[PDB]
């Protein structure tokens, strides 16, 4: 309901964020969005938090586990040719993973397939459709996630929506 735990890692670092390591319990304090909240630091800190980044504190059904014990290991790629180290002739910078990401806001899918997160944890998404993606380590190769189903997938194939 109120506090969370973020078991996703944050690791932030700003004025206007909460970083976090270590199923820490972060209590709310005020939430303009739903995609993001501000949490408070066991320590006396406020900062904005990315929701995604925690469960919720809501036990309800069996295996809390959501993913305890997956593959952080990244897909390898599946093109043959190293077409390009970036996106098609681009005049922005819709680079795959720039930085962090501003989400975990909203992307609009617009290039995928039908993955199953077995094959390679992909999410299974459609051209047209959306995912938020909240997990971002590397700048390249990194995970999202859209209605549960969390996968890899490069960005540039969206097309971030206006929050």
């Amino acid at each position: 309901v109120e506090y969370v735990r973020a078991l996703f890692d944050f690791n932030g670092n700003d004025d206007e964020d909460l970083p976090f390591k270590k199923g820490d319990i972060l209590k709310i304090r005020d939430k303009p969005e739903e995609q993001w909240w501000n949490a408070e630091d066991m320590d006396g800190k406020r900062g904005m938090i990315p929701v995604p980044y925690v469960e919720k504190c809501r036990p309800s059904s069996a295996s809390v586990s959501t993913l305890t014990g997956g593959n952080q290991d990244s897909s390898h790629p599946q093109p043959l040719g190293g077409p390009e180290p970036g996106p098609y002739a681009q005049p922005s910078i819709n680079t795959p993973l720039p930085n962090l990401q501003n989400g975990p806001f909203y992307a609009r899918v617009i290039q995928k397939r039908v993955p199953n997160a077995y094959d390679k944890t992909a999410l299974a998404l459609e051209v047209g459709e959306l995912v938020k993606v909240t997990k971002i380590n590397m700048s390249g190769q990194w995970e999202g996630e859209c209605n549960g189903k969390r996968g890899h997938f490069p960005f540039t194939h969206v097309r971030l929506l206006d929050q």
